[PDB]
């Protein structure tokens, strides 16, 4: 029969959220998992307004909040019939309601890198899909007594390969994401990198921000030593050199 949530959607150029509802079917046991988090399956059964469902203390706060969501991409990317990802925290006790909007806001963060080194004219344009944040209503809160949260995503279609890790690791030998990975540090004035870069092709997900404070940008954000890691192993290829960067 399936479920209502309600969306939340996340735009860096207005920075502001924007809220909607769904309606969606999740399978009852996940198809993958990562370190935090396990996958499932989901269809979309439509796409609302979030009028019927008000107030919405308060996180976000109200003035992080669009009035307006006519504009939004989770209209056409999870239009009914789509079929797509859910993610859950594995069983948590680190889980805030803020953790999901971090969570969130970091994806859409790595999509304005992606468009940036895109304007590069790199010989591989990049892109990472977008992340929502979904509130599960019509479940209870089955723990301490907080709702029960969640994020989703496009599914993707062909193999799934992890190119980097948040920890220095290099698990492929393909000079894009480790390119991309780099770009980041150098045009960040070191002041963030963009890890884990995985997914199909060069259609990525969860990525990784480290910052040198390591503060905010989830639980994988392993400040100095993530960033210290990457650099230990990353090895300058013609990606890196076609975009100037410092060798
Ligand atoms: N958008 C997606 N489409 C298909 N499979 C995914 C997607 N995101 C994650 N996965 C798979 O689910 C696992 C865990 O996802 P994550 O928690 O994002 O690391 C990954 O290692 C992939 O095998
Ligand atoms: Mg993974
Ligand atoms: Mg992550
Ligand atoms: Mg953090
Ligand atoms: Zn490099």
């Amino acid at each position: 029969t399936g479920e209502m949530g309600i969306l939340w959607e996340f735009d860096p150029i207005i920075n502001k959220w924007i809220r909607l509802s769904m309606k969606l079917k999740v399978e009852r046991k996940p198809f993958a998992e990562g370190a935090l988090r396990e996958a499932y399956h989901t269809v979309s059964l439509g796409v609302g307004t979030d009028e019927n469902y008000p107030l919405g203390k308060l996180f976000p706060p109200i003035e992080m909040i669009s009035p307006i969501s006519k504009n939004n991409e989770a209209m056409t990317q999870l239009k009914n019939g789509t079929k797509f990802v859910l993610k859950l925290y594995k069983k948590e006790q680190q889980a805030s309601r803020e953790l999901y909007f971090e969570d969130v806001k970091m994806q859409m963060v790595c999509r304005d890198w992606g468009n940036k080194f895109n304007q590069k004219k790199p010989p591989k344009k990049i892109e990472f899909l977008m992340s929502w944040v979904v509130e599960l209503i019509d479940r209870s809160p089955s723990s301490n007594g907080q709702p029960i949260l969640c994020s989703i995503e496009p599914l993707l279609v062909g193999e799934f390969k992890k190119n980097n890790s948040n920890y220095g690791a290099v698990l492929t030998n393909r000079s894009t994401p480790q390119a991309f990975s780099h770009f980041t540090y150098e045009l960040s004035n070191k002041q963030m990198i963009v890890v884990d870069i995985q997914g199909v092709d060069d259609l990525y997900t969860d990525p990784q921000i480290h910052t040198p404070d390591g503060k905010g940008f989830g639980l994988g954000n392993l400040g100095k030593a993530g960033i210290n890691k990457f650099i230990t192993t990353h090895k300058c290829n013609a990606v890196c050199a076609l975009l100037d960067l410092d060798v």
